[PDB]
């Protein structure tokens, strides 16, 4: 059921962002909403090469930090890098099979495409400071904290993706698949949605919003500057990214866009709660492990943690959840030259 | 079955370029295939924004056109514009979820973001030149005669992407859904996906170079050459794909990948055999359309006919298949020029 090309002639001004019918022609002159259309603009004009950043300067620098410090470094490093692994696909295996509306189509392949940029941009960094890359590559899959920080994320977008095949293929109902009864619902499907995209949006505002804040750290100090260069670029298209799942999901709760997913949205609120809750415990239980042989200088687990906890009551008021914190200022404003955005 | 973040860590050097184990980390360090890297780094080399091209004279230009060459210039625009709907989606929704080596995943990826920046040139053209986009864009879906000469495609696509769900949930076998026997052989989703690709290879290779030609063709007597610069962009793109589909075909030929693909590659022969002329018969049919209203002096049926003739025996040895025409000189070389 689902369609690389649908014949019938339908008004993409009136579909839904999701669940719809599947988009035929690709079209930029009309949007339904345009924030779609601004934010491909913005990322289109933002395009960046990272071999044009030079990093050379950085394996000194690394070489020269203390064995803590080298550990917080590449540490940070390789979760930033698990993230972009995992954000360069499933945005376009995951939403892609459900979006009705061109320019929303289109935003997530853009997405997408600019966070293949960002690998490509790691393999430039980890290139460029260790003698085989192949050491730090194999240790994101395996490594027991980062699959513990960066715990159910692949889980969302693989339960999602499993129940929109179940879902084009067989469709509504309860039916049988080799003894078993499988039940598919629509209703369940937007709810696996909603909380899909709640989770990237937590992703983008604040698991890699916190990983800034360990690499600027260094940069602070003058050191690994080709890494910040491009940690830089990375915040930048980082904001536009937070914005669209802001903006997607803003609006599947405010009931314009799906009557139905503003239900789901409301009857579910606790559940996003936690989970939003849960990402900050994750991020706070890593800044542990990351500190713990040795602390930076110029940051820690106790002012990580209070930045932590700053972005994510900014986050969930962004898409109206209850702050779960105490309210505070920030607490590493110098965080703020870098973050341009 | 399929997974956004395989757990289990795999010398990626050596999986299949399909049906492995999915990729988990994207590492562009070290690939199976250097050609995929190549491609990646050419394409972002040629990064390049529509709306920067100027469009300000095809205005004028086109509302001088006898409403036939409008006709011919507007036909062929709405198709080209289809072609690259599809092709914007299509490589990412039917071919990343089997794909099992890093610098090929990340060669899809760029290679859909690519057209999508077709798609949006088209949009930037359209406007430009006429009062309503709304007409054409609404004309593609229901144009039956656009719609004859597309057929297929969509088809191929979904037919793949159908058998890839069943293989994911149900695995292979012999199941029973809904009462029903439903069989999943991954040897047959093997070769559902080797047509796709030949499909894509001959979608890229032909009949996009046979919509170039209609383009240029204004170019020749200095028309709308905004939509030119478009075009000559573009055909820079289709160059990179359709080099990255032979390299795909090739390689799985050569046994040097899956071996099973090897084999099936063999005995499908004929259906690719086939499913180009068919493309290729479906170009020619187009014609009849194209100049409904009249032909122009330069392009008619007749040069179309051999062109298509000419550049599918081209794009068939290519692939290693036997030419099904007569061989004969470039019909129009003056497009070498805007090709390069
Ligand atoms: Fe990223
Ligand atoms: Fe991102
Ligand atoms: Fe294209
Ligand atoms: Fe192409
Ligand atoms: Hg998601
Ligand atoms: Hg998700
Ligand atoms: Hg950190
Ligand atoms: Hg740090
Ligand atoms: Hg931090
Ligand atoms: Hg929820
Ligand atoms: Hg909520
Ligand atoms: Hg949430
Ligand atoms: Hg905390
Ligand atoms: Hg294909
Ligand atoms: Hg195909
Ligand atoms: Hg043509
Ligand atoms: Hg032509
Ligand atoms: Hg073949
Ligand atoms: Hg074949
Ligand atoms: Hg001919
Ligand atoms: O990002
Ligand atoms: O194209
Ligand atoms: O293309």
């Amino acid at each position: 059921a689902y369609t690389t090309f649908s014949q019938t002639k339908n008004d993409q001004l009136k579909e839904p962002m999701f669940f719809g019918q599947p988009v035929n022609v690709a079209r930029y002159d009309q949007q339904k909403y345009d924030i779609f259309e601004k934010l491909i603009e913005k990322q289109l004009s933002f395009f960046w090469r990272p071999e044009e950043v030079d990093v050379s300067r950085d394996r000194i620098d690394y070489q020269a930090l203390p064995e803590h410090e080298k550990h917080i470094f590449i540490s940070n490093l390789k979760y930033q890098t698990l993230l972009d692994s995992i954000q360069g696909r499933s945005p376009n295996v995951a939403l892609l099979p459900l979006i009705s509306i061109p320019e929303l189509e289109t935003w997530v392949e853009t997405w997408a495409f600019s966070e293949t940029i960002h690998s490509r941009s790691f393999t430039h960094i980890i290139r460029n400071i260790v003698n085989d890359p192949s050491v730090v590559f194999d240790d994101i899959v395996t490594n027991e904290q980062i699959q513990k920080r960066a715990e159910g994320i692949s889980s969302y977008y693989d339960e999602l993706i499993e129940m929109t095949s179940y879902w084009h293929l067989l469709g509504e109902g309860t039916h049988t698949v080799n003894g078993k009864t499988v039940t598919v619902s629509l209703r369940e499907l937007k709810k696996k949605l909603y909380l899909c995209l709640m989770s990237v949006n937590a992703l983008e505002a604040i698991r890699f919003y916190v990983s800034f804040a360990c690499s600027f750290a260094f940069a602070e100090r003058e050191l690994m500057e080709g890494n910040a260069k491009i940690i830089r670029l990375i915040a930048r298209d980082a904001a536009l990214h937070l914005t669209g799942t802001q903006h997607m999901l803003n609006l599947l709760r405010s009931g314009a866009d799906d009557p139905e997913m503003a239900e789901i949205a409301e009857e579910c609120k606790q559940e996003c709660y936690d989970l939003f809750v849960q990402a900050a415990q994750q991020e706070k239980d890593w800044a542990d492990y990351l500190f713990r042989d040795g602390s930076m200088i110029g940051l820690n687990k106790d002012i990580l943690c209070q930045y932590v906890e700053y972005i994510t009551n900014i986050r969930m008021q962004a898409v109206g959840l209850d702050l779960p914190f105490q309210t505070r200022s920030n607490p590493i404003p110098w965080i703020n030259t870098w973050l341009v955005s």
